[PDB]
């Protein structure tokens, strides 16, 4: 029988039979169950000999610090782990009852809790978010470092399903076309959620985050350190929601980290959204001179060709910036941001193209001087602004196709230009005219230079209308006007020069401009003839 049930039988062996997780690991060829608590020690490393195993949890790993797993086949994959802290720590929780910030130090400091979830440890990041905080703070909840961390180490083609834990953390170090598919709302620790570290051996590739969320935690909820996906794009963040990160939703890191570059490049961000993050929805940027990377001979600060795919993205609640990024040629599209506190949109691009981009009611707190910057030479082609509640300050772009019912006087562009319209109709609601207005910002960015106006006359349904083209004079709007059909007369008002008009008032040849001659109670003309010569004849007398 024996020979017949090896042949027939799945193997698994199951900790319960175990001292020690490395005695499971070492007798495990198929399957591994974990079907009993296991208490690990930080720092405690198991060897899984390069064995494709598939790790079924069903039980906890408790432990403050990191469970370390080495060696794991290609092709292994882990499901349904959930770690939990041996501590519980104080946490601070800056946000109300009917979900408002609360950004007063105090307040937040009022809020101190001992618990391993609704609410997060505070870090110096805190200190600059909630000015005067870090003196507030009692000593016994500053610095605290608690997070139960699984990390699997130097291992290639490893995937983690479904992952859960109170304070827990996730971090692939040195790995490979390693995938945290479908986490299963984990809820982090002090450390970032989701890391995918690579700052030594190669960059890292084929990392992916799919699907499934996560919630608070003091640091960013996925978050990448050197790692290039290569023009494959192979690596990124897919169909994931962060809520409540202590830091931000999604991070690619900014700078030297050690001795090296931990910048990224070539990643998808593509269908997932972020809300309520502390900080940013999703900071994209690389740079805050670059070993381990290009020079900033080659490329200036800011202007890395990152090359980033990123698409479909929704950002709402962000205590910070909601979308944040810097680079060169850059192709964004399809992203939807609202009720942020900070920025909508923080971008130091350039040489970048913004595509269908909706910022809907941010820098609701004024926290930055604007709801969406941009500070290179870049092309925005649909934009739309405000929601229910300046706005944008892009020097040196080119914009197309903004909506919404933005303040004129609050946009700085470069160039503004819908060039291929077709027939236009401006229909009026609630008001007796319609109109189409003229404004120069250079000449003033509050007034109307000029208009073409329709007016009623008399009352609705009187089937008449006046149309009048204006013109701007002394700083007051609409000061000079012609008009068509007046009170119905169904003739032209024409305004004249008040006064004797000076020959450099007529512009071109073969035409007429009236004046005044009040000695005589005259209307003259002056006239261009059609041969540029000057000639004044009487036009109206007594």
């Amino acid at each position: 029988y024996s020979i017949e049930a090896d042949k027939k039988f799945k193997y698994s062996v199951k900790l319960s039979d175990y001292p020690t997780l490395q005695d499971a690991a070492s007798a495990a060829v198929d399957g591994l169950l974990i079907d009993r608590d296991y208490n690990f020690y930080g720092g405690e490393t198991v060897d899984f000999g390069g064995k494709v195993l598939t790790i079924e949890c069903k039980a906890k790993f408790i432990g403050d610090g990191n469970l370390i797993f080495t060696k794991l086949g290609k092709g292994s994959r882990i499901a349904g782990v959930f770690m939990e802290s041996t501590t519980t720590p104080w946490v601070i929780k800056p946000w109300t009852d009917d979900n408002q910030w609360l950004t007063d130090a105090a307040a937040v400091v009022a809020t101190l809790k001992q618990s391993k979830t609704d609410g997060y440890q505070p870090t110096v990041s805190d200190y600059v978010k909630f000015p005067g905080i870090e003196t507030l703070l009692p000593p016994n909840a500053k610095g605290q470092n608690i997070t139960s961390t699984l990390e699997i180490r130097e291992c290639i083609g490893v995937e983690v399903h479904r992952a859960s834990g109170l304070m827990a953390g996730f971090l692939f170090r040195g790995c490979h076309f390693c995938k945290m598919v479908d986490a299963n709302n984990p809820s982090g620790g002090k450390d970032g959620i989701i890391t995918f570290e690579n700052l030594s051996g190669d960059w890292g590739k084929g990392n992916y985050v799919i699907g499934g969320r996560t919630s608070y935690g003091s640091g960013s909820s996925a978050q990448f350190l050197r790692n290039n996906g290569g023009f494959e794009r192979d690596g990124g963040v897919i169909g994931f929601t962060s809520y409540r990160a202590g830091e931000s939703g999604v991070k690619t890191w900014q700078g030297t980290v050690g001795s090296t570059t931990s910048r990224n490049y070539n990643l998808q961000f593509r269908d997932s959204v972020v809300i309520y993050p502390v900080w940013d929805g999703f900071d994209l940027g690389a740079d805050t001179d670059r070993p381990g990377d290009y020079p900033i001979t080659q490329y200036p600060l800011h202007q890395l060709p990152l090359n980033h795919l990123i698409d479909n993205l929704l950002v709402r609640g962000a205590l910070g910036v909601g979308f944040g990024m810097d680079g060169k040629g850059m192709y964004v599209s399809n992203i939807t941001v609202e009720d942020c506190a900070g920025s909508g949109a923080y971008l130091l691009t350039h040489e970048s193209v913004f595509t269908n981009i909706a910022i809907i009611d941010t820098n609701t707190k004024d926290f930055q001087a604007n709801q969406i910057y941009i500070s290179g030479a870049c092309r925005v082609n649909g934009l739309r602004l405000i929601g229910i509640r300046l706005t944008i300050d892009a020097p040196n772009s080119t914009v197309s196709g903004i909506t919404g019912m933005v303040d004129p006087s609050r946009i700085n562009v470069a160039n503004l230009a819908e060039e291929g319209l077709g027939n236009i109709r401006a229909n009026s609601f609630g008001y007796d005219s319609a109109a189409i207005k003229l404004r120069i910002h250079k000449l003033s960015k509050t007034l109307d230079s000029g208009a073409l106006y329709s007016h009623i006359n008399g009352g609705a349904g009187s089937g008449s209308a006046y149309t009048q083209l204006t013109a701007i004079s002394g700083s007051t709007p609409d000061a000079v006007s012609l008009k068509v059909n007046h009170k119905d007369c169904r003739g032209a008002e024409i305004p004249f020069v008040p006064d004797i008009a000076s020959d450099d008032f007529i512009k071109d040849s073969s035409c007429f401009l009236p004046y005044w001659e009040n000695n005589s109670t005259s209307l003259k003309a002056l006239v261009k003839k059609p041969n540029g010569e000057l000639v004044r004849l009487t036009l109206a007398t007594l």
